[PDB]
């Protein structure tokens, strides 16, 4: 509430929300990611990815293609905004970044990159 938010990925292979609100009287915003399934990282990983949604394809893409071990992201990839590592059952990670990098009224998604074989998980993102 206010200038985080707490996200968790399950063995179901769904994000618990699909909307973002960033407030924009935050100087920085925080995600809390956690995964309350059973299965571990190499079989059921999520990560939370931000990017422009005209950058989201290009980067689930290029991730997907970049493998386990880069935590499917491609290296060196500048369309990401921020991120957290890739995470399995029982584990969390939190990434805070620079409100400062949002522009208000710009479009942006969130996403995971882990490749999954169902519908692609990912929500809006939004500076407000
Ligand atoms: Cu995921
Ligand atoms: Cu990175």
């Amino acid at each position: 509430a206010e200038c985080s938010v707490d996200i968790q990925g399950n063995d179901q292979m769904q994000f618990n929300t699909n909307a973002i609100t960033v407030d924009k009287s935050c100087k920085q915003f925080t995600v809390n990611l956690s995964h309350p399934g059973n299965l571990p990282k190499n079989v059921m990983g999520h990560n939370w990815v931000l990017s422009t949604a005209a950058d989201m394809q290009g980067v689930v893409t290029d991730g997907m293609a970049s493998g386990l071990d880069k935590d499917y992201l491609k290296p060196d990839d500048s369309r990401v905004i921020a991120h957290t590592k890739l995470i399995g059952s029982g584990e969390k990670d939190s990434v805070t970044f620079d409100v400062s990098k949002l522009k208000e009224g710009e479009q942006y998604m969130f996403f995971c990159t882990f490749p999954g074989g169902s519908a692609l998980m990912k929500g809006t993102l939004t500076l407000k």
